[PDB]
């Protein structure tokens, strides 16, 4: 916009879906190959999480309990 | 249509062959 | 041997086919024979030939 104020002169889809499923299931079979678990990325991320859930409702008794005052 | 009726509410390519080829 | 199959997928391209047809050409022959040979065992090879 600087350039023209400055000089004058203003003015389907399915194709890919199949072209990723492949890529989706060679990724699959190639972790065979080398049995790579794709899903421990994540598992540890749930046990890491149900873990969590107690560890607070056992924090939060006491907050309930004793109170926040106590707590803090 | 019968959820309707009770309700009352009415109403390019050789991207792929050579995407398939080499497969 | 996997990369294979799935690839089929992306091509809808059955590996088997190509054994069906075996197998049809072959139970039809099974009884097309069947017949052949009850005929040369009730009228004789000297008959048929």
């Amino acid at each position: 916009q600087k350039y023209a104020s400055i000089v004058g002169v203003d003015l389907l889809e399915e194709i890919t879906k199949d072209h990723k499923v492949l890529a989706r299931q060679q990724l699959q079979v190639l972790a065979r190959y080398l049995k790579m678990d794709l899903d421990n990325g994540e598992r540890k991320f749930l046990k890491e999480k149900d873990t969590v859930a107690e560890l607070q409702a056992q924090l939060d008794y006491l907050n309930a309990e004793l109170g926040e005052f106590f707590v803090n």
